[PDB]
């Protein structure tokens, strides 16, 4: 159903074979070469304008769009000057297992060289390290926690895009102006007023010349365009160009000619992920409807749609070899949103909101992450369209309630008028778009490991030493109730090593590393003069990514009934048999698995855990402040990190084995959930939904001939609305076979456009790694309820 | 009389030709050329500790201190990184007309040139030239002040001496260390703490390792020397540099190159000079005496004391080339102070004071400035001493008197016990010794050029735009009242410019350009974690150096006598007179030269104006606090600068003629003080001489035939008890020859050691521009008072 013009930009960003750019890499190391004294603050806007001055840059012939990050298709940006692993983890940057990586041209030399090695120890990342206490190493080490932002930028950017469609780059500088004009230097600390402004001025008109750079490149080519049809595209890009981002907007296609330049200067300023790009159908809905009223018909706005969907899908955020294993795939984060309400709470699906949902029906692309808004009172076709399309195509949009996302937001300070405006930096976490600076990325919390650490009173089997503390050696425990509180006294511990990792990576980002296009237009930071880093935006939190919960509500579910009421065994019993990891007394290990109860079921007995475990996490956090003095959130999120976490974890008394994967995300473990999704939702239900203001990360999958034809609409639609009425807040469908996917493990080839959802993010099922394909077949298939 | 020893090391110091030298714009300028993403406060620290790693050191056969500037005698010291006009001002970098320096090789381009190339438009002078308003460029233009601190660190350090002499660098290091320790980052700002003890640790340590480059120098001389005395020097200065200034020092050697080590590091970490060296008569005094109770004869201390004197006359502050003749000689402004008061009130003096004056009197060095601080209870064989050196020779102890100073102190915030530990950084201003963080350089103000714009109702007629402010037409002048509220409304609008500019630029440099080792010693800064640009002593103020006030004095005489009183003229009659330079109408001119009196004379018709003038700016500038929160106070200190400022004022109602030097700081103008000397401190004394805190510099010359004898040493007492009995600061002598002077100038050769205090500073004669000679040598011959 595709126009032609879509399959042939969708099969340049699909097939093109993705390569290192060294543009920006030579410029910015080129530009940080000449000596200065400059505050580095304007001397990172001044990299960023001559790096937007000299880099490489075409148009394709069939792009409607100005704009890609490198000078060619799908090639992938580089940031020496921020990302240390670019030297540690240089030798795979072109043999990963998850990214495939190519250089252009044995100039691997140019980067192995003239770049990664001159700046070897002065990058953001080697800053960043110094940060990190000789006992926090070990704790990196065997995954209790990961040191977030510490080779990336603070990233999730949120721009005010409700109202910069309205006003352009020009509003905001003129402001920055205005402000300068009337601001006094009292104190030697009001400088920093100075350079905020002075910065985002110069940021702003570095794009704008970028803007004419595409510009002047558009109308050549227009003069030498034999095409008319062609060259009508290009002379109307031309002008778009020179029209926007600086002024507002006058059509459809101006408009996302100003989101997309806006999106892409932020990604390209600073490494870094997780910005998103605000409700589309709705600040769009005015050009639309007039040009709609004008003649125009739905395909003129879908191809736009479709372009710039991919101008996303095309984009890269490389990370160390490591985050790339457990991040596979490679995540952009990037959400558009649709649904949900308006500022007085009636719906906010409309005519566009269709338009976008049938463009996805036709052509699916890895990300955009698209987050469709649910609420009471929205529309039953919409909404069922939105069902259709994620069964079908498949990988978008995951579902989200927004009643529980605004009772998180009230409960984070937001009004309710602020509240109903809500999206995503990050996988699934809530946010008011324009007004917040949220960290996705303090860094993620092991449960299990401290667990595991707790189990033999602070030692560590796996890599042998003590770096826990003596919560209570496990014989002298009367209870479940007595291991519970020697527990939470390990939680405690680390909770705090890594807030206080946390809290200093933050504050050295104040010191080092701004992000002055992702301050433009956040609200706060033009009005009070502060970048993001020095606290500009009114609204700050951090949620603490916790790698899973089925294991650990498992595995003391498994002690209670286990240990203490049917004493099938002591503990010391439990920690040899855990240590030797079941060698032997195998049976006792089916003990375990199959005489207690396991998450997921419905099961009260097993189902009790996860309210605690939940709360003893948001209570440890929350005795302390992120270093913008904002709430450390609650966050039930793996992504891969299941898998490379589970291989430092030992064995588990829930019956998993040492070294084996966690449950994936806040799911049950895999094959404990043999009840259906009914149930599966009622257990999270357990948790109180309305605690975690950063949500729990739900993966469900269904069988496409159960929930096949409309009959089979009704039975997700169920599944659903029976878990947003328990305050459930996001869920994330794979329709998908067990066959379906094996035949592309065999034959990749044929099968290149199966799109799963990972965690909170979709990626295509052949680029990712054998490992990680396993991990995605072993996850339990709905055959209905 | 002098040891052979010092004759030899005077000689390579008086006698080595100034060469440029190109370690530190060499290492420093590679240093910056390597990106880095590192704190810049960190980055400095660092470039710091590479610095002295590499540069070149050498050891005298004749020293027993280590350490030089450079890598030969007379080696001046570049900073690429910090001076903007090092670029504008190359070319003539090696012909300069007070300064005089020599390139070694085709080195001029070899480096240097290439060097500042690379620099261009980055060093910090190029960040602070943004921060001048257009229409302050005007105001820079015609000299009504001086953009202070623009090329220069905010300099002006003054080291806690009295504790460190105890303590050693070690004892810092490791309050650094503790305080890090217990330190928390719950704030972004917080980590404002952690960089600044991490960076005052790696300066301390590079200081250390620097001292033990010498050690390890001394030993390998040490092996190589055949004669028993220089080998046991050596093998002692290798000691001593293992030893300090890591470690307290334990003699009278040690503790003189724990000092020089310290004020030498200072002054290569960033460009700028005022560094004090402390009460050296107080805090070497322990050496002193258990060292003589050992058997050490004077001549032992008296040959460090002059090394010591020598290590700081080699060195060298470079300015710009404008800065460069309005400061002749090369000012470094650094004192020592002696005598004065203990912390109980009781007279300070000691053996070490007169053995300390009974070397100047053998041998007088331009720099180190000497402060002699007189008090009611001082030592009368040590005071009449102190005033004979200062006559038999290059006068050096300049005569402060503690009451006014302690009065001055006191109306700043300080305590009775800090103000009498008081010494100076700058020509005159008091401070409180390791507690002050002084800005001697916001920059000078010149209220006659005020005074001139007043007269033509805010116009400059030399460029014709209206720079200024609606005063009032001169037309409208009822009374000699109706012109002093006129000028009054111009002063308040350009002491408001000069404020708002000298405000941003020290805020500037607390984000781009750090005092890492002058903040080690200041109290506050260890204590609190923040070098002395983010506030770290707990006493900050800035001297506005007022370019003189005599002229200003006469004006408004001249105009109440002329104008008002006798009506020879009227306002608009005088303008003319003025924009005409008196042309063909000399009878006029002779009129306001002769029927109206002058200042210097005890006569109170004129001397009633200096009150109301002190007032007014004291007054206008106490609307605004610098921005560090520290009050404006007044410096009535012309320098040099009454010539090139004279160069910007036409002619004005006193009798001066347009380009016309203005008198020499805060003396009477050339011609005028007729009456003695005794005279000129009375006229003085109406200006009420407790309010300019931060002092009048008075400059005082004698014929050399009177004041002979001790009937000079008791008539010379006698101006200075009368001058100090009746409030007076500063009382600088010169008692040169006047034909001794012309005499000096056909056999320059032949006078090379003539020492005149010119401004508060100190220099030689054949070191100095013909014309800031014959204006030197336009100054009062007292004959007698
Ligand atoms: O690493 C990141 O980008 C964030 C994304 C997710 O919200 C949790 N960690
Ligand atoms: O320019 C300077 O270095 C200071 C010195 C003295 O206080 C007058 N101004």
């Amino acid at each position: 159903m595709i126009s032609k013009r879509i399959a042939r930009l969708s099969d340049k960003v699909r097939n093109t074979q993705p390569t290192i750019d060294l543009d920006r890499a030579r410029l910015i190391t080129e530009f940080y070469s000449r000596p200065s004294m400059d505050n580095y603050i304007l001397r990172r806007a001044k990299a960023f304008d001559y790096y937007l001055e000299n880099r490489e840059i075409f148009i394709d012939e069939d792009s409607q769009i100005a704009g890609h990050q490198g000078g060619c298709w799908e090639a992938v940006v580089m940031h020496p000057d921020v990302t240390k692993w670019l030297y540690d983890d240089f030798d795979t940057l072109d043999k990963r297992p998850s990214d495939n990586l190519a250089f252009r041209s044995a100039a691997a030399k140019e980067e192995l060289r003239q770049i990664v090695e001159t700046w070897k120890g002065q990058t953001f990342g080697d800053f960043a390290a110094t940060l990190v206490d000789e006992d926090m190493k070990p704790m990196l080490d065997v995954g209790i926690f990961t040191h977030g932002i510490s080779n990336q930028s603070t990233m999730n950017h949120s721009p005010d895009y409700d109202n910069l469609i309205k006003r352009g780059y020009r509003y905001y500088i003129d402001e920055c102006k205005e402000k300068l004009a009337e601001h006094q230097v009292n104190d030697v600390y009001d400088m920093e007023q100075q350079i905020a402004w002075k910065a985002m001025i110069i940021a702003m008109e570095a794009v704008i010349k970028f803007a004419h750079r595409y510009a002047d490149l558009a109308n050549k080519q227009a003069a030498e365009c034999i095409d008319p049809k062609r060259k009508e595209e290009l002379l109307i890009m031309a002008e778009n160009c020179r029209t926007v981002p600086e002024n507002p907007p006058k059509t459809f296609l101006q408009a996302t000619q100003l989101v997309w330049f806006n999106h892409l200067a932020i990604s390209l300023e600073a490494a870094g992920g997780d910005h998103n790009l605000g409700r589309y159908d709705q600040y769009m809905l005015p050009f639309f409807e007039k040009e709609t009223a004008e003649g125009k018909p739905e395909e003129y706005f879908a191809d736009i749609i479709h372009e710039f969907k991919l101008k996303v899908a095309e984009m890269w955020n490389i990370r160390c070899y490591n985050e790339s294993v457990a991040d596979p795939g490679n995540p952009l984060w990037m959400h558009i949103m649709l649904a949900g309400q308006l500022e007085n709470g009636k719906d906010a699906c409309n005519e566009l909101t269709n338009v976008f949902l049938r463009c996805m029906r036709d052509l699916q692309t890895d990300e955009p992450c698209i987050t469709f808004r649910f609420h009471p009172n929205i529309n039953e076709e919409t909404f069922r369209l939105a069902i259709e399309v994620a069964r079908d195509s498949g990988g978008h949009p995951a579902f989200y309630n927004d009643t529980a996302a605004i009772t998180y937001l009230l409960s984070l300070g937001f009004t309710l008028k602020e509240a109903r405006n809500w999206g995503i930096c990050g996988c699934i976490e809530p946010q008011v778009l324009g007004k917040t600076d949220f960290q996705s990325n303090p860094g993620y919390f092991n449960p299990l490991k401290v667990f595991d650490v707790m189990l033999h009173n602070g030692y560590d089997p796996v890599i042998g030493k003590k770096i826990g503390i003596e919560s209570g050696e496990v014989s002298s425990f009367t209870s479940i109730d007595d291991v519970m509180r020697a527990y939470e006294k390990q939680l405690d511990f680390f909770m705090e090593k890594f807030v206080t990792l946390a809290n200093r990576t933050l504050a050295g980002h104040a010191f080092t590393l701004p992000t002055i296009m992702g301050s433009c237009f956040s609200v706060g930071c033009v009005e009070k003069g502060k970048l993001l880093q020095q606290k500009g935006s009114d609204h700050h939190y951090s949620a603490v990514g916790v790698a899973g919960i089925a294991n650990m509500i498992d595995s003391f579910a498994a002690m209670e009934e286990c240990v203490f009421n049917k004493n099938y065994l002591t503990m010391e019993e439990l920690v040899r048999l855990l240590d030797t990891n079941f060698e032997g007394k195998e049976n006792m290990r089916q003990l375990l698995l199959n005489k207690a109860p396991k998450f997921g079921n419905d099961i009260e007995q097993v189902d009790k855990y996860s309210y605690w475990l939940i709360d003893a996490l948001d209570t440890s956090m929350k005795r302390f402040h992120d270093a913008q003095g904002g709430p450390y959130t609650v966050l039930v999120a793996t992504q891969a990190y299941n898998v490379e976490m589970g291989k430092n974890v030992g064995a588990t008394p829930d019956g998993r084995m040492a070294g084996t994967p966690l449950a994936d995300n806040a799911s049950p473990m895999v094959g404990m959930d043999v009840n259906g999704p009914t149930a599966v939702v009622n257990s999270l239900a357990c948790c109180d939904e309305l605690v975690p203001q950063s949500g729990l990360l739900l993966n469900q999958r269904f069988d496409p001939a159960v929930v096949a034809g409309e009959k089979g609409i009704d039975i997700i639609e169920s599944v659903f609305r029976a878990h947003f009425a328990q305050n459930g807040f996001h869920i994330q469908i794979n329709v998908l076979d067990d066959e379906t996917l094996r035949a592309a493990q065999k034959n990749p080839d044929d099968h290149r456009n199966i799109l799963v959802r990972v965690a909170g993010y979709s990626a295509y099922f052949v680029d990712l790694s054998e490992e990680i394909q396993n991990n995605i077949i072993e996850r339990t298939i709905q055959r209905g309820l």
